[PDB]
């Protein structure tokens, strides 16, 4: 029956309460118990804090019109305040300390996975102040979260008018017997439960949810640790630069700060990022997701020597030229780490940070074609396979569905065996027709890149791989060369093709190297262990890349 | 007959040239004559320095090398170096010193605007320090006004070798006498020379730059000042965020640092801004110049209710929300500006500053309708002709080349009566069918602006004047509040329209407003003083948005 939910967001979303402040101002420096909050109400609906709720008057406005107050409470009471009073130190503090309430936000964020509608409906101000980006900041990480946010100061009302509550319904679309509304005052719960809605007075958090629990019979309280926040593509920025005439590069963006530019790997997209694009914009990083050249929404021509490495980096140059960043942070994965090495190696002046999941960086050897190396070691078989033009893209096309499904697998749950591909005959020749779905990846996702590989097919993907020659050459230019810029190699354990072992000697060529290590995590690191890959790039990019 | 220049980097286009500093170096710390130099060529073509030109080792690879050189160079001349003596200190200072010659620049501008090819051939290395950053800057805004960049370390070939000045007239497809190669080592001409090439030895710019007047023909010295560099559309990259189902809005992105989003007025487009774009970016902002709704690439739904304020603002909010920008300095001009000023009063939280071009801040009258205002003043009369849906898209749709040619001009080159539109039943009644080209735009950039229209037209565009009541009653709820953010006026003397004299009370709303004036300048500020306006915004934005 209940299917929406409101949240105040001072006290109940957000705590410590700026309210609350007041209070232990008083405590602290001596004064009369409730004076501060009696000059904080001063006049009631025509007072200084109700033209500021309603958007009347910004913040700064209302600051000398609460020092009047403060003033004309302390005359009555017969004190006197303290030298150094001021309500600007007062409310710059409490705001700043004011941090999002995460068990509160995570039941909201449950409830809106299980249908309900979300909003938050509060009091709240213009905040012209010097320092009103850190509330800016605050509501944004908050809002995504939310169906609707209403803000007393924007609707030219305040709870607890009833209108504000017609208003609420109104917006929902809701009936007030399915609304479920929390709130830290007592009397702005009275007007919703006389219009018949279910109430919560929230003192504590815990005990609020056991209330919400047994109100909504969703378990919100000892639930698992959730996934990071995913994107939706259709909610992107989406960036196009031609870097030559017949190459055009699509890219994702978000967030401010330090540019940080990802690099997927094959058969990939920008969309193997999404659980780390919005982590790491809310960390204050700029965030650049690619489609590589040969992918999705960028330019895939056919031909081979379009994607030998010196071209690919080439054109990443270019492409930071023609957005006006003298830097970037690099991170890759697979084909994309293979890349960001040797764009340290070649363009060190532009790479601020590097960074690779799963690849380590193999120099190149001048005694030994790389084609023979391959051979060497019968897990990269499948690679001899996809040298010929035509031969893997057939048996790839051929059913998009499958491809997807029996690739993007946690480690226990592989259905490709990576060696004797070639005498196999193919690489699904021993596989199911309809692979059971994995637990890392839902249908939905599954269908995004089957939608973006319906557009350019793997010939362009698979020409990454057929330059082998081309790029052992490149490289060998570079022998007498180190890695002197900071950087980050972060191994998957369970990856049985770019296993950990294969970095065990960077720390040659890469003396300051700093390294990370995921257990249990296949190939498909990203998406398979998501929270872990997020923390370890945060923590590096807070210590090296700014 | 010449038709290519090619210019070194140290001591031609960037001075100091940092070999220079080594001869410095020595005096200041009463090192014997030559020393340092002597320890820098050290070996020859087998010598650290070549390997480090030619791209063998990187920088600070170089560095360690350089110091042992040094004690060997002591070591025969029966001296000692002092105790703080660091190649790393002096070369971060050399490099860090290292400045522009706009002389020079501008003398191979103005070869490139009279059809010459030109190039940088240089001997330069990989760049690994710290301070890397500043070279790459240095890097990136030369590159973008020259043909090619040849660089050492890239094609693993140094100068004076003549394989270089082969592969240097490979890439230019010239023959050698049809080239000037100006460089400030002699050594490095005598190869040129012997190929036939024309030289000149740079010791101070004046000389040089009258020999290559000399040889070219070309007047370079004692020039008028250039205009400032200008965008051209198809290098910049272009960003699409839907901020609502049926609304998506297009911009232009160039930069890195805090974000500054340009709005243009009517009937324009983000290309309005082309000359602020690139100088907002060198000075160290992330540039966004959007294509407002209604135009360009944006979308342009027909409903009038789509371009009121509320909703305009609502939008523009919506999009700082998409990209992850929790605040963005807002400069706008004309109805760009009139919607930056309304941002500041509703949302100040998400505007950083404040600047407007022309457009004052024109607080609402609750006891006089709008349109009865427009009246009252003769030079709004073309806006009471805008008000019915049809007419005006009519005449403006007619002939879109006679629309932005008599549109687009200077104060005293003015073709259209602004008042009396109504009356003589148009705004192109008493105007010539084929006007003729202002001083102020070229044919191209004319026939951007017609491109542009003939996408959506005038429907949109014209919607932005059509909302007048719902404008005002929205403005009406803000009429107890100031603006207490950074901002700008900027008026323009010639503006026939939006009169300096419109401004003059601005100061009773934002008390800590600051000015700029222009002089000689119309309406279409951006274009007709661009000098001006990117000197007035930069030194605002340093001191006040940052
Ligand atoms: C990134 N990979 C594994 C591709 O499946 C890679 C990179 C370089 C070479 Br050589 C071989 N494999
Ligand atoms: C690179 N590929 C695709 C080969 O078809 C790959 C890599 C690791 C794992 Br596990 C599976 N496939
Ligand atoms: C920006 N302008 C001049 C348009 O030509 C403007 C803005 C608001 C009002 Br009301 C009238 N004109
Ligand atoms: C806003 N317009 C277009 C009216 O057709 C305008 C503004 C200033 C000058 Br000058 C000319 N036109």
């Amino acid at each position: 029956t209940l299917r929406a939910a409101v949240f105040d967001l001072d006290g109940v979303l957000a705590l410590p309460a700026v309210f609350g402040v007041l209070g232990r101002t008083e405590e602290a420096l001596a004064l009369p118990r409730g004076l501060l909050n009696d000059a904080f109400q001063k006049g009631g609906p025509e007072g200084a804090t109700t033209r500021l709720m309603k958007g009347e008057i910004t913040l700064s406005q209302w600051i000398p019109l609460m020092e009047e107050n403060c003033r004309k409470c302390s005359e009555t009471a017969k004190v006197c305040l303290p030298k150094n009073f001021s309500i600007k130190e007062i409310f710059d503090k409490a705001i700043s300390a004011r941090k999002i309430n995460r068990p509160m936000l995570q039941a909201a964020l449950m409830l809106r996975k299980k249908g309900f509608t979300t909003a938050i409906l509060t009091n709240t101000w213009l905040d012209d102040r010097a320092e009103r980006d850190g509330l800016a900041q605050l509501m944004c990480e908050l809002k995504m979260h939310f169906d609707f946010l209403i803000e007393s100061c924007q609707v030219g009302m305040v709870k607890p008018e009833p209108q504000i509550y017609k208003f609420l319904l109104d917006t929902l679309k809701a009936s007030p017997s399915e609304v479920v509304f929390l709130d830290d005052i007592g009397a702005n719960l009275k007007p919703a439960r006389d219009l018949g809605m279910v109430t919560i007075l929230v003192q504590d958090t815990d005990t609020a949810l056991k209330e919400l629990e047994k109100v909504t019979g969703i378990q919100l309280l000892n639930t698992p640790a959730p996934l990071p926040t995913s994107c939706n593509p259709s909610d992107m920025s989406h960036g196009y630069v031609t870097v030559k005439p017949r190459v055009r590069l699509h890219f994702v963006e978000l967030g401010s700060g330090p540019a940080v530019c990802l690099c997927h790997g094959f058969p990939e997209s920008w969309y193997s990022w999404r659980y780390q694009i919005p982590a790491l914009a809310q960390a204050g990083y700029r965030v650049l997701a690619m489609d590589m050249k040969g992918y999705g929404e960028s330019s895939a021509p056919p031909e081979i020597e379009e994607y030998c490495m010196e071209v690919l980096c080439k054109e990443m140059v270019t492409f930071l030229d023609k957005l006006g960043l003298s830097q970037a942070v690099f991170i890759g994965h697979d084909w994309g780490g293979m890349l960001v090495w040797y764009m340290a190696l070649f363009y060190p002046e532009r790479v601020r940070a590097v960074a690779s999941l799963n690849t380590p960086f193999i120099p190149a050897n001048p005694n030994m074609s790389p084609l023979e190396s391959i051979k060497a070691n019968p897990v990269f078989d499948y690679q001899l396979y996809f040298q010929e033009p035509g031969v893997a893209e057939a048996e790839l096309e051929q059913n998009l569905s499958r491809t997807f499904k029996s690739l993007f697998r946690a480690s226990d749950e592989s259905v490709l065996s990576m060696h004797k591909v070639c005498e196999a005959g193919g690489l699904f020749v021993n596989s199911p027709e309809e692979p059971s779905l994995s637990r890392m990846v839902t249908e939905e996702e599954i269908q995004f890149y089957v939608q973006q590989f319906k557009k350019s097919g793997f010939r362009g993907p698979l020409n990454w791989y057929r330059n082998m020659e081309r790029n052992w050459k490149w490289a060998c230019k570079s022998l007498g060369r180190k890695i002197l810029i900071p950087a980050l190699m972060v191994t998957a354990e369970k990856d049985f093709v770019l296993v950990p072992q294969m970095s065990q000697h960077m720390e040659d060529w890469i003396p300051h190297l700093k390294r990370g290590h995921i257990e249990d995590c296949g190939h498909w690191t990203q998406m398979d262990k998501p929270t872990e890959v997020n923390q370890i790039l945060i923590k590096w990019l807070d210590s090296d890349a700014r």
